[PDB]
């Protein structure tokens, strides 16, 4: 993960020499958290879940909404991400979603971060690291209910519950939260899981003398806040669905868009070659956009030959594999073409739309794989429009 | 491509509370340049070629060896990248190796970039900013001979000659360079195109009455520059293999390793199941331990269940699908492993090694697609070891 992720918010005239970047809609965000509050319980809090640099929309951008929101809870995986979100001044509950080094729990401590722990030792680290800095840490256990096998404890046999107990009865530390995760977005098996859940962390707070009603349970992602709601319990993780990354809730739109430009249009005649290995030949006399684009800005060498772009309102094809920074289109057959034409790899322009669904079957990767590296490889501009009085 | 690249070094400190990193060879990267410097010809020149942040290693923490080495000319890609060689204090030529957009171009102009130009239109508009700042704008002209329907000038037809020389005559431009590159790595093939590029490009400075001793031809990329001697011509344009990325000739090691750390060690019983999907079950009581890198890192989705990490000088398998920020490996088997010792991801550890034929059939990707995302979404530390008196 970056080291720093970069404090500036890029302006116009940086994303205007940029050569490729995303737009992030911050309205679309705003609605997306506003309709998924609307399903939430009475009970239940929110922790929006914001690794991956906001799941490559970008920490710095979006906190403000979080902050003007009034979630409670953040979620990061790296402490890059744990100081960007204490610099904008939210002074709420901040997790970690993962396991994470000592060297990196120490290193965090003047961030106030509750750590996810799920093996003794993780627990004696951080008593140590208590001590030494004269207080009681704030943890959450990670329970194996869900069937990760991950960050949790497992706790199927005596010695697994022996060493959740020891976890949860840890001097210097106050267990602040006992959670799962689940594995796949089957309704009927989280309803299984999520009973066995409730067993083992009653148990738990049983054994280790824990008061019920000081512990955060807490065991949805954003599937199941949705789709299980009786899994709702005392907070929810949301991450992909405040960005519209829910397959399964179509409902919340992506907020991000890859664009780039055209830099330069070439004519080259029928039979002639594009890209390495030669993988496109024209049948024709054509127009070639140059796109500076290519695959060390996240867009797949596997686009080449089977996606298209859109630019002016209109599908074009990218032909030839895709070289480390630039990226050729066939605009023949698409009138109006200029140099300095915004050209969309993944939105929406004017009547087209390139799916989430598409992208995947073109890349070969899962979404997620693609914008969590847009967002370390490109800078983000926050689009706000809408109509009066309103964010979207 | 990133607004901007980071001005400082990662320290020691910082590496150590990075959840990954990867960990660049400076004495291989040294070794590498001079073996290079080794083959070229006593009439040939070097740019060493430094798009997507030096090929994911990083320009900051390279150019004092392309200064110290007297390298006299460098390419890159993105503005940023412009930015952080002139930031070096290199004096020398520095060329862009792809289209570029106007907004970029304009933007760049106090970098004294040489940009790379193949249609009347680029040439128009660079004479334009070259009036408007008072000066004559140093250009290469990129012509198709090699075929990669790219960034050049094709003059297979009339209209395509017709074109160049509009090109090459433009006002307020002086042309410093005509180029072409190839699409593989066929060596007979490359001859043939050399031979048609000579041709293309005499009768160009015929035509546009550009005098020979003035004009730098090349040609060469890495593979052409080592196996076909005879495309030297006045300048190579190495990238891949200066950084031990040319598949032909493994004599040049890779100078980048990728790692990160075991942050917990996790029993997991006989027939639990690990990660999303559940795509691994457990045959044995066994130990896993949990990593802090992800797909968010650039460590793909595809290296669950196919791929090993090095651990204690060990090879251990990767179980589950990859998670955004974390990852699973099976140490039952292997002793002596505990929280905080390092896991080389690509590399080698003690007797080990990961090939990059490995990483590339695990992924399903070619390396370079690999190692730039990396680069953009990791720390780079520049380790600097030897014997006496010594680089490497
Ligand atoms: C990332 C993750 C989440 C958020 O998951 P989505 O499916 O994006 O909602 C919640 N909890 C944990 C432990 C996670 O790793
Ligand atoms: C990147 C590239 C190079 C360097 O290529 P390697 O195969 O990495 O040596 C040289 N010239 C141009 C035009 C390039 O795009
Ligand atoms: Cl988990
Ligand atoms: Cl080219």
């Amino acid at each position: 993960a970056p080291l720093h992720i970069d404090t500036a918010l890029p302006d116009a005239a940086q994303i205007q020499q940029s050569n490729s970047w995303l737009e992030i809609s911050l309205g679309q965000f705003q609605s997306n958290i506003e309709q998924f509050k609307s399903h939430m319980n009475a009970n239940t809090k929110i922790c929006a879940i914001m690794k991956a640099d906001a799941y490559g929309n970008g920490i710095r951008g979006l906190m403000p909404t979080i902050i003007a929101q009034g979630i409670p809870c953040v979620g990061v995986a790296s402490n890059a991400e744990a100081r960007a979100v204490r610099e904008s001044g939210f002074k709420g509950e901040l997790i970690r979603v993962r396991s994470a080094s000592l060297s990196e729990m120490s290193s965090a401590l003047d961030l106030n971060i509750e750590e996810l722990i799920g093996t003794h030792q993780q627990a004696l680290d951080l008593a140590e690291l208590a001590k030494q800095s004269g207080k009681t840490l704030k943890v959450h256990i990670a329970l194996n209910d869900g069937g990760m096998g991950r960050n949790g404890i497992d706790m199927t046999t005596e010695a697994g519950k022996k060493e959740a107990v020891s976890i949860a009865t840890q001097p210097s530390l106050s267990v602040v939260g006992i959670m799962t995760h689940f594995p796949n977005y089957n309704a009927d098996e989280v309803r299984a899981k999520l009973a066995q859940f409730k067993e083992s962390s009653t148990w738990l707070m049983q054994q280790a003398n824990l008061k019920r009603e000081e512990i955060t349970l807490h065991v949805a992602n954003s599937y199941t806040a949705l789709n299980v709601p009786e899994a709702q319990l005392d907070m929810v993780r949301p991450g992909g669905v405040l960005f519209g990354d829910l397959p399964t809730n179509p409902e919340y739109p992506s907020i991000v868009s890859f664009k780039t430009r055209v830099s330069s249009l070439h004519h080259l005649p029928k039979d002639s070659t594009v890209g390495y290995d030669s993988t496109f030949t024209t049948s024709r006399d054509s127009v070639l956009a140059n796109l500076p684009v290519g695959y060390s800005d996240g867009y797949p060498r596997k686009m080449g030959n089977k996606a298209e772009v859109l630019i002016n309102g209109q599908r074009a094809k990218v032909v030839g594999v895709t070289s480390m920074n630039t990226t050729v289109v066939d605009v023949t057959e698409i009138k109006g073409v200029l140099p300095g034409q915004e050209v969309v790899l993944f939105g929406q322009q004017q009547k087209q739309s390139i799916a989430v669904s598409e992208m995947e079957n073109n890349a070969e990767l899962i979404f997620p794989e693609l914008y969590t590296l847009w967002g370390t490889s490109n800078p983000r501009f926050y689009v706000k429009s809408s109509g009066h009085h309103h964010h979207h």
